[PDB]
């Protein structure tokens, strides 16, 4: 029955330490974390810039707020779709080398309205083993087949791009990805993936904004455009919302197609200013500034790492894994560093595969080198 169904899942969670509580914040992005009323330097965000607190970004959210008011009204096929959130697409587009971008509420909504209006039972995806759960699972739930290559194998996406197809194909992976930080060999990917006249769809959530010239992501600086690329706010932009970057007919194919796009309230047009000034912030020379001390926090951080008998999970983004040799996969040691003024978190199946439950680092660019020094003191120890 209904509770019977509800309370087995349930159990089943805590019987592998798989049940997640959020912890309420104060303020949860960039350089600090509040907690309790308790100050804490913050490893655990997305603010990869530290532009969620830019003060041009939060002058556009007030702004627009006073011009616009705040809900818009109603989806964009009726009387929802503002100026704003058309200057912001056209400036997305002209950014990324693309004919149009449209907006999404959400990278998640994004993804999932694209791989639901693309792909049709004949069709087949083929997807990175570890991409985002958003993807795996819309390409899940498509009545498309979905094959998962193994994690950058370009190899193996081969075998399942030549293996007999009723449909289309559509390729699809992350620039930089989620958990583990790196990036995929995309100028690799792409030229099988045309070989045998398949779509690639790349989701650079943790790229976008943060590498390339002008902040323009892992496609733009490994010179690939995929026929579809997907970027989201939430991270590096210090928002909220996505977009989708894609031809003139994709584009009026996605506005006939997509329910999320049609069904769904468009972002207030307050919203959608913040994210105009943001992606100006990120072209401009603050930009470039930002992106370079990022640069120079990840090279210390993974310096100081290497007098440590640890995990330097390979990676040159934002993001520096740390799987779990032994954790209540819930935490340690996470706690310890914690207690010690250094939040931090422990990322586990079914979002991680395996017994590969982790201290999920993230650096930003709101950091300083004394922050990155006392999480090395930290881990290193001190008291
Ligand atoms: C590669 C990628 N793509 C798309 C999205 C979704 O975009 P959106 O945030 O605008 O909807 C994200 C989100 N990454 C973040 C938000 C996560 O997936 C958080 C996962 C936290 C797992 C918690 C746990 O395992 O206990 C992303 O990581
Ligand atoms: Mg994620």
């Amino acid at each position: 029955s209904w509770q019977e169904k509800i309370n087995a899942a349930l159990d089943a969670r805590g019987a592998a330490d798989a049940l997640r509580r959020r912890y309420p914040v104060a303020q949860g992005a960039g350089r600090w974390l509040v907690a309790d009323d308790r100050q804490y330097l913050n490893f655990s965000s997305n603010d990869y810039l530290g532009l969620s607190h830019h003060p041009q970004i939060i002058r556009a959210w007030q702004q627009g707020a006073e011009q616009f008011g705040i809900g818009s009204g109603g989806s964009g096929h009726v009387s929802g779709y503002s100026v704003v959130h058309q200057a912001l697409e056209e400036e997305l587009a002209e950014w990324l080398g693309y004919s149009r971008a449209l907006l999404f509420i959400s990278g998640f909504a994004a993804n999932q309205a694209v791989i639901a209006a693309m792909m049709a039972k004949e069709d087949r995806i083929a997807a990175d083993r570890l991409s985002h759960a958003s993807l795996l699972e819309a390409a899940s739930l498509s009545p498309s087949q979905l094959r998962r290559f193994a994690h950058n194998d370009v190899t193996h996406l081969a075998r399942l791009l030549a293996s007999p197809c009723p449909g289309q194909q559509m390729v699809v992976t992350e620039g930089v990805f989620s958990m583990d930080g790196d990036s995929a060999p995309l100028a690799e990917i792409q030229q099988v993936t045309q070989q045998h006249n398949g779509w690639l769809m790349v989701d650079d959530a943790h790229g976008t904004g943060v590498i390339g010239e002008q902040g323009r992501g892992s496609c733009w600086l490994q010179k690939v455009k995929p026929e579809l690329l997907v970027v989201t706010f939430g991270k590096g932009f210090g928002v909220s919302g996505a977009a989708v970057l894609c031809s003139s007919t994709v584009a009026d194919y996605l506005l006939q197609f997509a329910r999320h796009l049609i069904y769904s309230t468009s972002m207030p047009p307050a919203q959608a200013q913040a994210l105009r000034a943001s992606l100006a912030v990120i072209r401009s020379d603050e930009g470039d500034a930002r992106r370079e001390k990022l640069a120079a926090l990840i090279t210390r951080f993974r310096a100081g790492v290497q007098d440590l008998p640890f995990t330097l999970a390979d990676s040159c983004s934002a993001i520096q894994p740390l799987i779990v040799g032994d954790n209540s996969r819930a935490l340690q040691l996470a706690e310890k560093l914690r207690q010690q003024g250094c939040w931090v978190t422990g990322i586990r199946p079914p979002t991680v595969p395996a017994g590969i439950a982790r201290l999920r680092l993230t650096l930003t660019a709101a950091h300083e080198m004394q922050d990155i020094d006392r999480l090395l003191e930290v881990l290193h120890g001190n008291g």
